[PDB]
C-alpha cells in the first residue's frame, strides 16, 4: 500500500468541486491517494453564503512536512493541483513541487481554478502565483477564461486559444487541454501541444447542455488523471472522461451540483463518444 | 439530490480513519453525505509527528450556518458523530443536534472516540463533554474502553459491560453496541438495548487477528450506518459489518492503515458470517 497520487485542491463538506471531485473520483478507480486541502468550507463559491476558511499556510507546511517525514509521499507518481484561496500556498506548492519532482519523475496535472464567464471567482492575489506555478506542470486543464487570465489575451474562439497557447508553450508547458471554448452551442475543447514535431494537436466538439454547472472541471480533470494512471493514452483519456462527464450531466437535475455520487457505477466507462479532429 | 446524512469528525489526508472512512464507505453505497470536518492532519495519531491542526470552533460554526442558510441540511435523516479534538466542537455539535431533530425524525449514532487499551486519547476535557452528546443518541458505538470513560465503571468483561451499560440506558440511550471487549483471544461485541421487552440482547464472538489496528472501529460505524439506511434490521446490519470488517482485515498487510480502498468491492457485502448469540440480560449471568 503505497500512495500514487498527492493532490492539493479545495474541500466542500456539501456537493462536489476540489478534493471532493477528487476523493470520489480517484477512490472509486483504486488509486491511492493523498488529499491535501486548501479550504474547508461548507459548500462552493456559487452560493451566496460560504462557511468556514481558506487553509493557513503555517498547517499546510506542517502538514507536508508531516507527510514527507513519514516517507508517506516517497512513492508519488502524480501530483494535482487545484483551488488555492491565497498566493501564499501556491508559493510554497511551488516549493514542494520542485522538492518532489527532484528524486523521481513524477507526472504534475495543473488545474488552475481562477474563474468562468470571463469573471474571476478566486482571490485576485493568486493570478500571479498561479502564473508561475504553471511553468513546472507537465499538462494544464484551464478553461478558456482561465487560459485568458494566465495569458492577458481574451480567447473567445479556437483560434484565440491558440494563439495563447503558444505563449505558455514558449514558457515550456508541454501540453495545454483547453476544457471549454464557447462556440455557438458547441463546446470546442483543444489539445496543444508544445512539441509538435511528436504529437497531434486536436479538438473535440461537444453539443452544449443547458446550465452552468459546478465542479465540471474538476470532474474531467480527475476522470482524465484517473485514465492517464491506468495507462491509456491521451487521446482516449480525455474522450473517456468528456463522454462519462456527458453521462453525469444527463443524469444531473439543477445546475448547484452535478450528479457524482449517483454516477459512481459508470466513472469507469470507457465509452469513447465523440471525433478526434486533428487541426 | 439531497443530502441524507451528516457526519462529523476528524480528517486525515493520507490513510483512513473518521470522516475519511466515512467518505469511502457512503460513497461506495451511494448516500449523499455532508462531510463536516473536526481535523485537518496529515495522517492518524499513530505516526511519530502528525502535521495539521483541529479545527476551530468559528470555522465549525460558519460551516454549520452557512449549510442553514444555504437549505443543504433541511433534509437530513442521519446525524453521525465521531471524534472531537477540543469540547468546544462538542458543545456546539449538542445545540446543532438539538435543532437538527426538532423539525423531523433523525436517527443520531453516536461514535464516541475517546480511547483504547485503558488509555486516553482525548483531553479530558472532551470525555465530560462526550457524557452530554451521547444524551441525544439513539445508538452509541463506543469500544470497552470508551464505555468505561463514559461511565466511570471498569469494563473488562460482558457483565461489567452490561453493568455500565445500565447507567447509560438509565440515562436515555436506547441502543449501546459495544464494539469490542477482550475475552481471551477473541473479541466480544455486546448489543444492549435500554427496552428490553421488544429487543433482545445480543453477542457476538470474533477471532482477533494479530495487531492494533487504526480506523477499524470508523470504518465499522460507517457500515453499520449504511446498512441501517438501505433498511436492514440492525441485528443483520451489525453482522454484515463485522463480517466485512474481517475481510478487509484479513487483507489488511500493515498495521499502519486498513486496506478499505481495495476492498471497495466488498463493502457492500452481504455476507452474515457470525453468529447472533441472544443472551441473558442481566449481568450476573455473565463472565
Ligand atoms: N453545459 C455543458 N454541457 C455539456 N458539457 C459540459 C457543460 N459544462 C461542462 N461540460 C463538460 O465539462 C468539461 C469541463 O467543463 P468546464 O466548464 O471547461 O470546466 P470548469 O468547471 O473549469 O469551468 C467540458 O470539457 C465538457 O466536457
Ligand atoms: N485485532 C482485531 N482482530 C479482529 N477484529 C478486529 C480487531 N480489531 C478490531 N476488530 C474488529 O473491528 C471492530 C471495531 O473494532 P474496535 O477495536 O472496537 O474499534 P475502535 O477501537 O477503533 O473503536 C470490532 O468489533 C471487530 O469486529
Ligand atoms: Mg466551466
Ligand atoms: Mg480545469
Ligand atoms: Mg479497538
Ligand atoms: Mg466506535
Amino acid at each position: 500500500m503505497t500512495n500514487k497520487v498527492l493532490t492539493i485542491s479545495s474541500y466542500v463538506c456539501s456537493g462536489f468541486v476540489g478534493n471532493r471531485c477528487g476523493m470520489i473520483i480517484l477512490d472509486s478507480f483504486q488509486i491511492q491517494s493523498i488529499f491535501v486541502l486548501t479550504t474547508h468550507l461548507a459548500n462552493h463559491t456559487g452560493y451566496p453564503v460560504v462557511g468556514g476558511s481558506g487553509v493557513l499556510l503555517n498547517d499546510f507546511i506542517s502538514i507536508m512536512d508531516s507527510l514527507e517525514v513519514n516517507h508517506l509521499d516517497k512513492d508519488i507518481e502524480f501530483l494535482v493541483t487545484g483551488y488555492f484561496p491565497s498566493s501564499d500556498l501556491v508559493y510554497e506548492t511551488i516549493n514542494r513541487v520542485k522538492r518532489i519532482k527532484d528524486n523521481k519523475k513524477v507526472y504534475f496535472l495543473c488545474d488552475p481554478i481562477l474563474g468562468d464567464n470571463g469573471k474571476m471567482y478566486t482571490k485576485s492575489e493568486v493570478q500571479d502565483s498561479m502564473k508561475e506555478l504553471i511553468k513546472y506542470a507537465d499538462i494544464i486543464t484551464p478553461n478558456a477564461t482561465e487560459l485568458s487570465f494566465l495569458t492577458g489575451l481574451e480567447v473567445n474562439s479556437v483560434s484565440e486559444a491558440i494563439k495563447a497557447c503558444h505563449i505558455l508553450h514558449e514558457q515550456g508547458i508541454p501540453v495545454i487541454l483547453v476544457t471549454s471554448i464557447k462556440e455557438g452551442n458547441d463546446i470546442i475543447l483543444l489539445c496543444s501541444f508544445k512539441d509538435t514535431l511528436n504529437n497531434k494537436n486536436f479538438t473535440i466538439k461537444i453539443p452544449r447542455i443547458e446550465g452552468d454547472f459546478t465542479g465540471v472541471g474538476d470532474t474531467l480533470t480527475y476522470i482524465l488523471l484517473s485514465w492517464i494512471i491506468k495507462g491509456i493514452p491521451l487521446e482516449h483519456a480525455v474522450n473517456r472522461a468528456i463522454s462519462t462527464l456527458q453521462t453525469i450531466l444527463r443524469n444531473t437535475v439543477g445546475t448547484a451540483e452535478i450528479n457524482i455520487i449517483n454516477c459512481i457505477p459508470y466513472l469507469k466507462g470507457t465509452e469513447e463518444s465523440f471525433t478526434i479532429t486533428y487541426i
